[PDB]
DNA sequence: GCTGACGTTTGTACTGTAGCG
RNA sequence: GAUGAGACGCGUUUUAGAGCUAGAAAUAGCAAGUUAAAAUAAGGCUAGUCCGUUAUCAACUUGAAAAAGUGGCACCGAGUCGGUGCUU
DNA sequence: TACAGTACAAACGTCAG
């Protein structure tokens, strides 16, 4: 007999859901194996998967980015010593060795304790002469004094390590350094973008409102009160104080219905200034640079303000002459407090868990917090005046370490190092021979395109290679072939176009993509407007367009059409039509790379254009991102009836124009069947590089291969026999005769690429049959459904989804995908090409339509299809089915049970204790000594049955226990897990009998009470409610009592609140055992019964959470907050049975694991 | 979010200890 | 909304930065403090200025692995699946 | 020889990241 299935695909379950001709579910008596005494279970063949959701690789490449910087860090030290090492030796012959295990204590440390000079006297001098590193760099800058050359080392690696940044290009010039300059820049680009109401920095002098002795807020309001056309609440007044540091709300500027909040010393600024971008525009990207560049242009101003002689090691110099002011106000602060408030000294300065100078210095208090703390005390007090205005220009008592040390570029550092190195030469030969190799060790930064510098072996790299040698600062120029890996970098980072795949996709500043897009907004009256306004401002008004051109805003725009007539400056080479393949490629070499020689090598294939000075402007012009399309998507493919492409239907179209959109749409044209054509992989693709080709995050990927899985298996069951239909949903997080057509296709067909990629995915996963021709069979036609159909079907039908309930929901909405899909595929024949891979589609349903005169008129209650004489939906049997299917208890509910991947524990590093729980950090650190990380995160736990040691007799008392492998300890495991468990002290272990034990393993216990695997040290909830299709429908309807009859149907059955409370009762008892929360419960029901019943049912919608699958976690009852019951043990499923679930969870595999031992 | 860290806060083995002249 | 490449700044951890004074003291008073080295997943071998947190994974039989293979039907009912009748 | 003194091992909240 034919059968059906409908699938719910959402980002964190797949219902699944198996139909018979009639709507109703099988419910096939399934074998079960193992040694359980359950030869077989009746299951009934619906469900849904439960699985953790699939995360991204973004935190993965932030920690491999840092892996790496790390590591080429210290190959920079590892550079530093090799230059210094003969000569050191020499000098001082341990001293690397007494740096490299200076972490280490004295009985571990092979040389002396103290690691600069050896001996306490020297060591201590040092550190009297020299508090903060700055004190001898600025020495070793200022002072010819033959210093020694531990000195120099050390000065050196404090700036070969902590090399500030790369971000200003060439030397170090006014242009790009001063607060003027930039500041000249930033109102350049203000009054770039809007041409309406621009400013003028005459009137202010950024070198002295900006930098002088005041607060941000002071600055800020100072430069408001100089600039004429502006005000300290709009834009330009907000991006100062963003520059400063401050945090405003661009919202209230760009009225946006939800908030926008920068703030650029922020570590997730790039994120929010990205989502601002996609809210506000492009064009603002230039204006928010500047101001990034004027934020760490006044920060040079503040942090480099002794200016005592230009060379004179200015950061250093600095960072000195704010020591003198951190002992001076720190004398006086201390001083202050014991005179005239002779109390609450040791809270400040001794506490150390406080936020005051103990916790700001010695414990773990930052500038803000310490600033937070020290407020309140310098109010309410005395004298403290000129403490209380530096912690209002947030100068108080500040640490040399901080956050705004990002600001410092590259520069200074080569600048003093210059000073160190060829101020010690002459006494050094050494530092002559290889101060062009230190300068090169600080200078050289890997370029972006040639990536990690592998030998093949890496997953990530492409770079190529010139010489088979060993890469380093400096043979990096001949070592490297450039060319090669730029040309790598190139065919790797272009992406390609998901209209018309293995197609680049073009660069977001493309001039071929600026026409296109403006034509496209825009829709020879065309030609003269964008000619006359378009390529004559960066966003024509709507004004404009009238006056200018109707007499006889826009959001697109031709603004690098602008940035190249502004930069080459002749015109009419813009407007030459064989001259946009050499600027396409500009544009692409322009947005392809970041650095100055790549640029640089590619713009001299085009060195004859334009004259040197342009052209290195347009090399200092700098382009970033990637647009959705690709140019043999706008320009390349043309119609084969007309004869024009795209772009030139959007140029010309005759009397009605069509959108971008459209061109792709229109079933008229012939650019949707060639994209059709071209939408399949490229020689074709694996079910796993298929679900790698699709357009979605990670966690719907791995729904879409956990629904191919349950459907490999739903035909794994019931004997390879393929369904006729299955239907997908994807899960949501007068008219005329093509009029009554659209609205067919409003109602009925899926917008979202991704549902038709699974439609792609199952159909070319079932159907595997062809002709003698070349023409398929399809044994399985798939169907793609929608949301509103469903929930139409659920809201109207009386047939509610409340998802605090149960997991169940899932796979009632995969069975409502079934039947829906299942009834429309035989009520409407001829629609089948418009759904698989009247106009109100969703009436023959109903039992009576409501006109819009407010009449009714009736249907028949067998609904049938008039093109083939079938029956399709029996109003009152099928209807009196899914009404079964919806109570119907038993559901199989499967939570994937997922060896853990990730991080090896959480990431902070635990100061050191006496406790043996912690994880050392090396294998030679000792924790009782050095400290260590904690939470281990259990990859998977162990059922092990062995002897152990057993009190001060030393017995060996035989145990089953479950052991959490931790993912540190999973290859040792892994690679011989007799000798890992002996090691554990668990001796003669029963190899055969040992049982792996996933996060998510599941048990059953007692009265059908299920518990499942968090780690060997915490079990989660198993079993769900079988609420009736009566009482989920009611406290749907009770939760939503604020069509009247719905209301009368929650004050009648008023006693199914009543119902609802003892069914959860009973089965928390059974299974949930959190008596004194079910007594709370209950008596806090006798309690609050009072309030009226939509409050109840919205407070016991919450309260399902005492019961629901996973975690035990907090929640609500009207004023009453109820606390987890954590099961943190797991000495009961030693001897449950374990049952292992399939993945749709209907075949199993039972151990009674209560027969081990 | 929710596994586990880290205390308190109870519940189990081992040695003492018992009015006497 | 996927993914990748180059740098930074902190943060943490241990160590070094002589503490002093008393006195039986489980440390009180005072003084000090700003910095640095090192490590930043353990580590791995093809030994690279690389790789190590994404994806993937119920169980059993073959297979180094890749991978393939493993569970009768229908009815009547439903507390998470229970029961009856044919069949091998 | 039953209970007392008391050194020792599971369980039960709030943090912690």
């Amino acid at each position: 007999k034919k059968y059906s299935i409908g699938l719910d695909i959402g980002t964190n379950s797949v219902g699944w859901a198996v139909i018979t001709d009639e709507y109703k579910v099988p419910s096939k008596k399934f074998k079960v194996l193992g040694n359980t005494d359950r030869h077989s279970i009746k299951k009934n063949l619906i469900g849904a998967l439960l699985f953790d959701s699939g995360e991204t690789a973004e935190r993965t490449r932030l920690k491999r980015t840092a892996r790496r910087r790390y590591t080429r860090r210290k190959n920079r030290i590892c550079y530093l010593q090799e230059i210094f090492s003969n000569e050191m030796a020499k000098v001082d012959d341990s001293f690397f060795h007494r740096l490299e295990e200076s972490f280490l204590v004295e009985e571990d440390k092979k040389h002396e304790r103290h690691p600069i000079f050896g001996n306490i006297v020297d060591e201590v001098a040092y550190h009297e002469k020299y508090p903060t590193i700055y004190h001898l760099r600025k020495k070793l800058v200022d002072s010819t004094d033959k210093a020694d050359l531990r000195l120099i080392y050390l000065a050196l690696a404090h700036m070969i390590k902590f090399r500030g940044h790369f971000l200003i290009e060439g030397d170090l010039n006014p242009d790009n350094s001063d607060v003027d300059k930039l500041f000249i820049q930033l109102v350049q680009t203000y009054n770039q973008l809007f041409e309406e109401n621009p400013i003028n920095a005459s009137g202010v002098d950024a070198k002295a409102i900006l930098s002088a002795r005041l607060s941000k807020s002071r600055r800020l309001e100072n430069l408001i009160a100089q600039l004429p056309g502006e005000k300290k609440n709009g834009l330009f007044g907000n991006l100062i104080a963003l520059s400063l540091g401050l945090t405003p709300n661009f919202k209230s500027n760009f009225d946006l219905a939800e908030d926008a909040k920068l703030q650029l010393s922020k570590d997730t600024y790039d994120d929010d200034l990205d989502n601002l971008l996609a809210q506000i525009g492009d064009q603002y990207a230039d204006l928010f640079l500047a101001a990034k560049n004027l934020s760490d242009a006044i920060l040079l101003s503040d942090i480099l303000r002794v200016n005592t002689e230009i060379t004179k090691a200015p950061l250093s110099a600095s960072m000195i002459k704010r020591y003198d002011e951190h002992h001076q106000d720190l004398t006086l602060l201390k001083a202050l407090v014991r005179q005239q408030l002779p109390e609450k000294y040791k809270e400040i300065f001794f506490d150390q868990s406080k936020n005051g100078y103990a916790g700001y210095i010695d414990g773990g208090a930052s500038q803000e917090e310490f600033y937070k703390f020290i407020k309140p005390i310098l109010e309410k007090m005395d004298g403290t005046e000129e403490l209380l205005v530096k912690l209002n220009r947030e100068d108080l008592l500040r640490k040399q370490r901080t956050f705004d040390n990002g600001s410092i570029p590259h520069q200074i550092h080569l600048g003093e190092l210059h000073a160190i190195l060829r101020r010690q030469e002459d006494f050094y030969p050494f530092l002559k021979d290889n101060r062009e190799k230190i300068e090169k060790i600080l200078t050289f930064r890997i370029p972006y395109y040639v990536g990690p510098l592998a030998r093949g072996n890496s997953r990530f790299a492409w770079m190529t290679r010139k010489s088979e040698e060993t890469i380093t600062p400096w043979n990096f120029e001949e070592v490297v072939d450039k060319g090669a890996s730029a040309q790598s970098f190139i065919e790797r980072m272009t992406n390609f176009d998901k209209n018309l795949p293995n197609e680049k996709v073009l660069p977001k500043h493309s001039l071929l993509y600026e026409y296109f897009t403006v034509y496209n907004e825009l829709t020879e009256q065309k030609k003269a407007i964008v000619d006359l306004l378009f390529k004559t401002n960066r966003k024509v008004t709507v004004k404009q367009l009238k006056e200018d051109y109707f007499k006889k805003r826009f959001n697109a725009s031709l603004g690098t059409y602008h940035d190249l007539l502004k930069i080459i400056k002749d015109k009419d080479f813009l407007d030459n039509e064989e001259n946009e393949d050499i600027l396409e490629d500009i544009v692409l070499t322009l947005t392809l790379f970041e650095d100055r020689e790549m640029i640089e090598e590619r713009l001299k294939t085009y060195a004859h254009l334009f004259d040197d000075k342009v052209m290195k402007q347009l090399k200092r012009r700098r382009y970033t991102g990637w647009g959705r399309l690709s140019r043999k998507l706008i320009n390349g493919i043309r119609d084969k009836q007309s004869g024009k492409t795209i772009l030139d239907f959007l140029k010309s179209d005759g009397f009605a124009n069509r959108n971008f959109m459209q061109l792709i749409h229109d079933d008229s044209l012939t650019f949707k069947e060639d994209i059709q054509k071209a939408q399949v992989s490229g020689q074709g693709d694996s079910l796993h590089e298929h679900i790698a080709n699709l357009a979605g995050s990670p966690a719907i990927k791995k729904g879409i291969l956990q629904t191919v899985k349950v459907v490999d298996e739903l035909v794994k069951v019931m004997g390879r026999h393929k369904p006729e239909n299955i239907v997908i949903e994807m899960a949501r997080e007068g008219l005329s005769e093509l009029d009554k057509a659209g609205f067919i296709k409003r109602q009925l067909v899926e917008t979202r690429q991704i549902t038709k990629h699974v439609a792609q995915i199952l159909d070319s996963r079932m159907n595997t049959k062809y002709d003698e021709n070349d023409k398929l069979i399809r044994e399985v036609k798939v169907i793609t459904l929608k949301s509103k159909l469903v929930s139409d079907f659920r809201k109207d039908f009386q047939f509610y989804k409340v998802r605090e309930i149960n997991n169940y929901h899932h796979a009632h909405d995969a069975y409502l995908n079934a039947v829906v899909g299942t009834a429309l595929i035989k009520k409407y024949p001829k629609l089948e090409s418009e759904f698989v891979y009247y106009s109100n589609i969703m009436n023959f349903f109903k039992t009576e339509i409501t006109l819009a005169n407010g009449e009714i008129r009736k249907r028949p209650l067998i609904e049938t299809n008039g093109e083939t004489g079938e029956i399709v939906w029996d109003k009152g049997r099928d209807f009196a089915t899914v009404r079964k299917v919806l109570s119907m208890p038993q559901v199989n509910i499967v939570k994937k049970t997922e060896v853990q991947t990730g991080g090896f524990s959480k990431e902070s590093i635990r100061p050191k204790r006496n406790s043996d729980k912690l994880i050392a950090r090396k294998k030679d650190w000792d924790p009782k000594k050095y400290g260590g990380f904690l939470w281990p995160t259990v990859a998977y736990s162990v059922l092990v049955v062995a002897k152990v040691e057993k009190g001060k007799s030393k017995k060996l008392k035989s145990v089953k226990e479950l052991l959490g492998i931790t993912i540190m300890e999973r290859s040792s495991f892994e690679k011989n897990p007799i000798d890992f468990l002996e090691a554990k002290g668990y001796k003669e272990v029963k190899k055969d009998l040992i049982i792996k034990l996933p996060k998510y393993s599941l048990f059953e216990l007692e009265n059908g009470r299920k518990r499942m695997l968090a780690s060997a040290k915490q079990l989660q909830k198993g079993n769900e409610l079988a609420l009736p299709s009566k009482y989920v429908n009611f406290l749907y309807l009770a939760s939503h009592y604020e069509n009247e009859q719905k209301q009368l149907f929650v004050e009648q059955h008023k006693h199914y609140l009543d119902e609802i409370i003892e069914q959860i009762s009973e089965f928390s008892k059974r299974v949930i055992l959190a008596d004194a929360n079910l007594d709370k419960v209950l008596s806090a029901y006798n309690k609050h019964r009072d309030k009226p019943i939509r409050e109840q049912a919205e407070n016991i919608i919450h309260l399902f959470t005492l019961t629901r699958l996973g975690a035990p976690r907090a929640f609500k009852y009207f004023d009453t907050t109820i606390d987890p019951k954590q099961y943190r043990s797991t000495k009961e499923v030693l001897d449950a049975t374990l049952i292992h679930q399939s993945i749709t969870g209907l075949y199993e595999t039972r151990i009674d694991l209560s027969q081990l031992g």
